[PDB]
DNA sequence: ATCGGCTTCGCGCA
DNA sequence: TTGCGCGAAGCCGA
């Protein structure tokens, strides 16, 4: 009645008397959930309520106001969800690896679940909770239609190795999800809320005229907004994106990493659609390469990797290369604060930085040219990863993902990519010119865009 | 083996 | 712009 290969035991032990408990992190949404889905089917053979617990972390504190209202707003929205279905949400504020350990044993769980996340740190919690638990724990990719461990078993070369492997699976593991029953056994945010903006405050990004640079409404956050979202795409611009999503003067892209970041939506529900979508096939098949080749071999390289965030994890060939060309002149070197304000010589460059840092969603072409450029201006490959690493996660609101440390380290080390014309500084890493970017697009639309904001910001 | 074929490249040309 | 061929380049995998 669900496919058994979404779950993996992590601890073995006693079905204990009481709830269930969903422990929330990546999949922050009430519908096509498949690790709820589970929890309430345990629940449902042993008669207990399903409970939700979502632990609030410090974290926070390392990116923005613009992704903390986005999660919380959601989670205002989530809560009633949940609520409509009888299911109470507990939240706790503190660290996963002692509050969601005590929280099992104050309610007497009888069985843990959680959601999957390739990311170093969920991990580490995970192992703190084994370690104190009795319970059993149990795990769902929820995320990925094919669950991340079974699409392959080890670290994916590149695409067209991952996409065969990924596809024959697809018949099987491409359904459709089953309806989420209410509780039968019947079992604070805002201010949460208001206390992060004000710890938040002094570090918003403002202007020089004291105006926050953010702007809130490009991307309305929720479960509903997000659905709606997804239907705009497919009434509107699937016909389209194949052709125009490299242009960064037309709102071609279907504009849902913010959500599928915080799993307000799920990615499954998105390829069922859009399948089932009369459009066109080139369209169709880019988007569908886009949502789950790269979207799913970027969770298979964090999983494989645990270093998916430095120098040594590029292949050999790059490493190489970017080593013997340590020691070339560097025509430009930015510090941080210098990219960060789009302070650098090339108006294309600062001029996506500004979009990035006043709608928190860069174009995704933009993405490469952003990264590249960090890599040809900075004193070595390691501040480029830095530096990139650093404003991508501080400001993107799709930040802080493995699709983010799986982007970054396509453009600055050449991972899933491979080996170009061999050149100065960037070595055998592709090469990206403005030149290039003329014949493309009419990059002065673009720069024109958002020139103005430059000189207003301090 | 042992060869095509590779996200998102640049550029000259028509 | 717009599509095509050619380039330079390392490695997987049937
Ligand atoms: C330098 C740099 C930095 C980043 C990223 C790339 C690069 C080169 N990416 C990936 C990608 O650029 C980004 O997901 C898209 O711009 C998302 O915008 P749309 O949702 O409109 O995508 P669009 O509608 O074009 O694509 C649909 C979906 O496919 C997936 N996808 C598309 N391009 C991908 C890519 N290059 N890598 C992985 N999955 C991809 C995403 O889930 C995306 O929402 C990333 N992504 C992200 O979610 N968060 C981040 O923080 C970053 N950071």
């Amino acid at each position: 009645i669900m496919n058994p290969k979404r779950i993996r035991a992590l601890k073995s032990g006693k079905q204990g008397d009481g709830p269930v408990v969903y422990w929330m992190s990546r999949d922050q949404r009430a519908e096509d959930n498949w690790a709820l889905l589970f929890s309430r089917a345990i629940a449902k053979e042993a008669n207990v309520p399903v409970v939700v617990v979502f632990c609030l972390t410090d974290e926070f504190l390392e990116a923005g106001i613009r992704q903390y209202e986005f999660m919380l707003k959601g989670l205002q929205e989530l809560e009633v969800s949940l609520s409509r279905k009888k299911i109470p949400s507990f939240f706790l504020r503190g660290d996963p690896g002692e509050k969601i350990s005590r929280f099992v044993k104050d309610y007497n769980a009888g069985t843990l679940v959680t959601d999957f996340s390739p990311l170093r740190i969920k991990n580490q919690w995970i192992e703190k909770v084994i370690s104190g638990i009795s319970i059993p724990f149990f795990e769902v990719d929820a995320h990925n239609v094919v669950p991340c461990w079974e699409a392959s078993q080890k670290h994916e070369y590149a695409a067209h190795t991952f996409r065969p492997k990924l596809y024959a699976l697809l018949p099987e593991f491409l359904e459709e999800f089953p309806e989420l029953e209410p509780n039968s056994v019947t079992p604070t945010l805002s201010d949460v809320l208001e206390t992060g903006v004000k710890a938040l405050l002094p570090e918003r990004a403002l202007l020089k005229n004291k105006d926050p640079l953010f702007e809130p409404w490009h991307f309305e956050p929720g479960e509903k907004a997000a659905k709606k979202v997804m239907e705009s795409f497919i009434a509107d611009r699937l016909d389209s994106y194949g052709a125009l999503r490299n242009d960064p003067t037309k709102n071609m892209l279907s504009n849902l990493s913010p959500y599928l970041h915080f799993g307000q939506i799920s990615s499954q529900r998105v390829v069922l659609e859009v399948e089932k979508a009369e459009s066109n096939p080139g369209s169709k098949k880019a988007f569908l390469d886009e949502i789950l080749i790269w979207k799913e071999i970027s969770d298979n390289f964090c999983y494989y990797n645990p270093g998916y965030d430095g120098f040594e994890s590029f292949p050999s060939w790059a490493k190489e290369s970017l080593n013997a060309h340590r020691n070339d002149v560097r025509s430009h070197i930015y510090t941080l604060e210098e990219f960060e304000a789009g302070k650098t010589h090339d108006p294309l460059w600062n001029a996506s930085q500004m979009e990035l840092l006043s709608t928190g969603k860069m174009h995704g072409y933009m993405r490469m040219y952003w990264a590249k450029k960090i890599l040809e201006w900075s004193e070595s490959p390691e501040k480029a990863l830095e530096i990139a690493i650093c404003l991508n996660d501080r400001y993107e609101l799709d930040g802080r993902d493995p699709n983010g440390y799986a982007g970054i380290a396509w453009s600055i080390g050449g991972v899933h990519d491979r080996a170009w014309g061999e050149r100065e500084v960037t070595g055998k890493i592709r090469y990206m010119s403005y030149e290039g970017c003329k014949r493309k697009f009419d990059v002065k639309l673009y720069i024109e865009k958002y020139s103005a904001l430059d000189k207003l910001a301090a």
